């Protein structure tokens, strides 16, 4: 049941900007890694003496990672004389995001028709400001909010109907057109210490209704048409084995992002093409589910998957659930940096097409249960 | 003339650590865009709760690559009961350096008989002490004092992996990548004053000035007995119509620091094929090719040493040749590895003086001034 409760018109997931140390070194690492390509930059050869921004796009999707230059080539500069192409970077809120979580995302940004007005309603709804909202070039309006721990989530709008005024095109002989299939956000996850303020605040200024589905408890904050999708996750204490929601909370110092979920226009190729590149700079991939786990799909998404594509599910390590108007497949990287903190998540969708209506298959929730009963199995 | 006057016995360069705010990224990148396999770690998957080491090599190439973990992870400990492997290590001290700097080496380490001695006699002979020795697992002494900036020179002794505490490297993680980088050859730093730097240095390792042989700089090189660590030192000129380089380090690091490091290919021409194909795909970018004038001059000078299908290799590469009277050197230089025009590499093949290699064969290039400005205006 969805109230359509937004409060103000959200459209859709417009980029995840990553707060770095190095932004190049870390994006060229991402680019390889996830086939995403150089695709605009904001730095010192565009006049920025403020921030060294890199974009990496692969379809709809946008990873903006940024890191700060020394102070002292912008000591002069004053805010209304900024080089600085992100109006709300903060040099010191920067060095500190960095210092005290590590490699992580700092802002999810959504577009949305009017984001003055999208931070005003906000800001009036409990939302705790973060920086206001900032016009462009008379172009673009960009505002920020305080989402969880020191992750914002930011409201971008275009008068318009090339990423953000102050970033250039990146030439071709930087932009090696990479692909693996990975074409748009689907979701974001954060981990907080409790689980209803947390929703009771984000859903309090946005208006995003929850999402139904069937070590944690979670639920899913959800936009009208349901295509900005923000799980949150909180610990689950006292179990045998030690909730990793609380681990993330430890290393990360605090709340903040766990996992990106990226969709893949083919998750077979991705699921290749990310693994032929793990030990030569990508990604590694969590370790694969039992045999035991696929022998046991064939009753459950025979109907959706041939025996040849379950087999391929098993080279490559894909996890399969499924709702009641969907199948959905998925893997998990291992954590992004040096702490166990942000990974991320590839995921297919496969049912309810109207285009596909959001979150079609949930989001895995039965494969706690499959994974138990997996390893259970292959132990006999 | 050479008086081997080194005041403490000298081995070769042992190892090169970065100082990184994700010491995962960088590596990855690193090892991706340089050919350099992934051989040891230290983090706390082997018990290190302070910080995440990871060590690349490439034939006797040690790159190291150590970022700090949350203070929080090791609270309780005390340095008797540190679960860091280097000892030296300090949360402040390596937050303040990257924060200041930006990605860029920390330490230079070189292999000494007896590293206590090495330090003793140092600080007697005026070196600051930056961290006294320290005995690893009864077989490994540590000790540091300062280079310049906020760079150490670290010497490392073995009574008999990498370090006590660091562990191999699971070889299904460990792919066996080589472009024919084999040695470091030497490390550059960038200083205010060399006259005083020369001074420094030179009077507490008894290192002496290495024979070499308007626009740019000046500088000088330091040389161990046998000449095989080599540690030249620049300082601006001012004044000049184009900005000195030098100048601009120094504005952009926040001072002194390592320039570039030169490493040794046991073949410059695989080497700078294998790292081209990969400038667009994660790796390294490599300054603009001199014009096709250069090559064209290049005959008169090395037509002895190379053919005429060598000297058309260097030209589709961008490689650089000059000559001294003993040798002759093949070299390039990458673009900046990070975010800041700071810390860059250089490539090099050294021709000749063989009786074993002797240091230096060939100089460092000083030559490709006078015959970079020569081609840049007979292609005018
Ligand atoms: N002049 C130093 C290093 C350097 C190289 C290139 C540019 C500026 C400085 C040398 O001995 O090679
Ligand atoms: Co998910
Ligand atoms: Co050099």
């Amino acid at each position: 049941k969805n109230p359509k409760s937004d409060k103000f018109k959200v459209k859709r997931f417009h980029h995840i900007e990553f707060w770095c140390g190095d932004a190049t070194n870390v994006a060229r690492r991402f680019s390889w890694g996830l086939g995403m390509r150089f695709s605009a930059k904001s730095d010192l050869s565009t006049g920025n003496m403020v921030h060294a921004s890199y974009l990496l796009t692969s379809g709809d999707l946008r990873f903006l990672f940024t890191a700060p230059y020394s102070p002292s080539l912008s000591a002069g500069e004053i805010k209304p004389t900024t080089t600085a192409s992100i109006p709300s970077f903060d040099h010191g809120s920067c060095r500190s995001f960095f210092s005290s979580h590590g490699l992580g995302v700092r802002a999810v940004a959504i577009e949305v028709e009017d984001a003055e007005s999208a931070f005003s309603i906000s800001v009036a709804n409990g939302a705790i400001p973060s920086s206001p909202p900032i016009v462009l070039n008379e172009a673009v309006t960009i505002a920020e909010v305080k989402l969880y721990g020191d992750v914002v989530l930011r409201y971008v709008s275009y008068k318009a109907e090339e990423f953000l005024p102050g970033f250039e095109r990146v030439e071709d002989a930087s932009s090696f057109p990479l692909d693996y299939g990975i074409r748009r956000l689907d979701h974001a996850v954060g981990n907080v210490p409790e689980l209803g303020p947390a929703l009771t605040y984000v859903a309090g200024f946005t208006g995003f209704h929850q999402f139904a589905e069937f070590g944690l408890n979670s639920a899913v904050l959800a936009s009208n048409d349901e295509m900005v999708l923000l799980p949150i996750n909180e610990p689950v204490h006292g179990t045998k084995r030690k909730s990793q929601i609380q681990t993330y909370l430890e290393h990360n110092e605090g709340a903040g992002l766990q996992h990106l979920a990226l969709m893949s226009e083919d998750i077979f190729r991705t699921l290749r093409e990310m693994r032929k590149r793990s030990s030569i700079g990508g990604f590694d991939f969590m370790p694969s589910p039992p045999p035991t786990y696929y022998q046991n799909l064939k009753k459950r998404v025979g109907d959706v998957l041939s025996d040849d594509q379950i087999k391929e599910c098993e080279e490559l390590g894909i996890l399969v659930d499924r709702d009641d108007q969907g199948t959905l497949l998925q893997i998990f990287t291992k954590p992004l940096g040096d702490r166990p903190t942000i990974f991320i998540e590839i995921i297919q969708r496969v049912g309810c097409m109207m285009y596909q209506s959001g979150g079609c298959g949930g989001f895995g929730k039965g494969n706690f249960s499959e994974l138990f009963k997996s390893i259970e199995e292959y132990e006999k």
